[PDB]
């Protein structure tokens, strides 16, 4: 005869069996859109810096070299006219910025989440976990609470709020979702990244070109994924499996990317050769992830890389010796959306599956079986997620 | 190699287990009996006589004996804007806490690691939680660097969560440890009230409540599945971890990070809301385990204020002994936000051993840990004790 319920019995019945699987991806952007070709004129106009001719020249080259075609931005000329301190380089403006992003970040998240949930096709009540990630603003209760309420999720959905994370955190949310889905039978994780540049937007200064780099690259967007183990093939449609997820700090990278939340909003600093650091270390990250899987040809896997800037992509591609095709999905998202911080790699994942289907590839990973997703950010931190594709009909 | 093969080898086998607990506080200590005089003196507020009387009653009722505070009179003199009720001071506050939060976390982590007795290189994950300040890279990066952890430690940085997050960090550590063979998770909560300290104002008393209750502290645990029971010494097992939002609690506890620092706003009856809903939380957690007698389990509850504890006790009908460890920590440390429940777990296993009880949970096999915070959010962690050996 059995004894009372034991912790061992609970654990056995509680855990899921298979790998965490991406079951849906939805994305959303602000409606307002600005062509990169027009951005130097627009930016220097609305920040009233047109007299800074040599600086505008520098900014022109930064935009021209960004390999970005357009970005979406919640911030409009009208909003900026109501917030003149945001147009200065460093004027007190955190409250004004918070007032915007504490509302707009979960609102944009809702739009991406609704699309993911519609694709998924299951009731909202079946969502067991919500992971929300942003680098734009902070509040209590957080954007996770706001989104859960907006979506009408169950009150006992398990939430994790990831604040002030930075550009590597698309990798981080997948790494978190992986453990949540795999360790909990029936778990269906809604994971959302939502980024709004109103917290970082600021005017130009001659003494801080690295800050102007941010003004050339950063754009707005949100992406949502549904992640679960043990998909029900009768009603769910797997897109990618997660296999492993790791995070590391690169040697000799202290202070390479710093960000501080101050009374003037979120400031961005660059101190080292970020593309050089990443490309110098990327092969060891690849080996660490793939040697245990018996994989060594980096041209034989599909690629999702955080497009921090075009230089990162160029130098990784050259260092590793990737065929030009490998970075196409990544570069597409950089071109059409710019650098949306944590949400980028999720947009690229979406692009990857969609083009794979449209182009009649054999798998959701451009015909390949294994793939890698990289997040890059403050640390210098590298998130590495090994993916496996799924066959397409 | 197939993905199914990888997964079977990758995952751990048993329940996430707390293997060590370490705690630390700033050196500077203030007796609650002295605090109204002190607070009204340094904030130059002596003329607000009726208000000081109200604050005196708040501290009298707090059931706090003393608190530790990084903030000193000397630091406050250098930051006069922090002593106003509302003056621009976020930068000053950030300058302090971005440094002090991971520093205090380091002290607690070193003690946990010493107790654990394994090399630092065996730590695979670091979860860091604070409600005091934000930065990039975060306090998690700073702590990893300060401790000399492996560069590829998997970090999770939990910012701005508030008082329920001691529950949250355990909920996170649980899934990390259980889903990853060999994983050993360092989880740290570190809270420093420099971010919320401000002068008194007769127009907002809920802000003065915070000045009466909040104190500084950090706690660290090592969590792992499949312990080596010869060299690793289990203290508590986690069994389930849940989170919920109480009905009709919208706006009960709000906190905003502004140019004047972190402000807090109470809008509903928090002890009433919690006590009204706590039996349902107990039920949701324990019914699947065949457990219904709330006096037959050990208790760890976030001591948000004495009224929460009193009203939960009265509603549930708890023997007064059940809240002893919780009230001890509130008495000796005040409300240290997320770190509190970890201090209380430490208190419970220590007193259990001193009293000669049969388990780390005051002689009982099962227990519950509650975090309470903005939402109104309740974290519920079901624990199992370990026989004292």
């Amino acid at each position: 005869m059995a004894a009372a319920v034991t912790v061992e019995e609970v654990r056995r019945a509680q855990r899921a069996e298979g790998p965490a699987t991406v079951l849906a991806i939805g994305t959303a952007t602000p409606a307002n859109c600005v062509y990169q070709a027009d951005y130097p004129d627009y930016y220097f106009r609305i920040t009233k810096s047109e007299h800074m001719v040599e600086l505008k020249e520098k900014f022109k080259r930064m935009c021209d070299k960004s390999q970005i075609r357009k970005r979406y931005m919640h911030l409009t000329e009208e909003i900026l006219q109501e917030n003149p301190n945001m147009c200065a380089y460093m004027a007190p403006s955190l409250d004004a910025r918070q007032d915007i992003v504490v509302v707009e970040v979960p609102k944009l998240g809702k739009a991406a989440a609704q699309k993911a949930i519609k694709e998924w096709g299951q009731p909202r009540s079946r969502i067991t976990h919500l992971v929300f990630c942003t680098t734009s603003g902070v509040d209590m209760p957080g954007a996770d609470y706001q989104l859960a309420k907006m979506l009408g999720l169950r009150p006992n959905v398990s939430r994790l709020m990831m604040y002030q994370q930075g550009c590597f955190a698309g990798g981080t949310v997948l790494r978190v979702a992986k453990d949540l889905a795999e360790n909990n039978r029936g778990a269906r994780v809604l994971a959302v990244c939502s980024e709004i540049t109103a917290v970082t937007f600021r005017g130009p200064s001659e003494s801080h070109l690295d800050s102007m780099v941010g003004q050339a690259l950063f754009g707005d967007g949100a992406a949502a994924v549904i992640v679960g183990s043990d998909p029900d093939e009768a009603v769910e449609r797997p897109l990618f499996q997660m296999v492993s997820a790791s995070q590391t700090i690169l040697p000799d990278s202290e202070g390479a990317i710093d960000g501080h939340l101050r009374e003037v909003g979120l400031t961005f600093h660059l101190l080292k050769d970020v593309p050089g650091l990443i490309s110098k270390n990327i092969e060891r990250a690849l080996g660490d992830a793939f040697t245990p899987l018996g994989i060594s040809d980096w041209n034989s896997i599909f690629w999702v890389a955080h497009p921090g800037g075009p230089a990162i992509l160029d130098q990784v591609e050259a260092k590793v010796g990737l065929d030009k095709e490998r970075m196409r999905a990544t570069r597409h998202v950089l071109s059409e959306y710019g650098n949306m911080s944590s949400a980028c790699v999720l947009f690229i994942l979406d692009e990857m599956r969609k083009r794979s289907a449209e182009d009649g590839h054999a798998t959701t990973g451009e015909g390949m079986d294994w793939g890698v997703l990289f997040g890059f950010g403050p640390g210098l931190t590298v998130e590495t997620v090994v993916l496996h594709s799924v066959p397409i009909t």
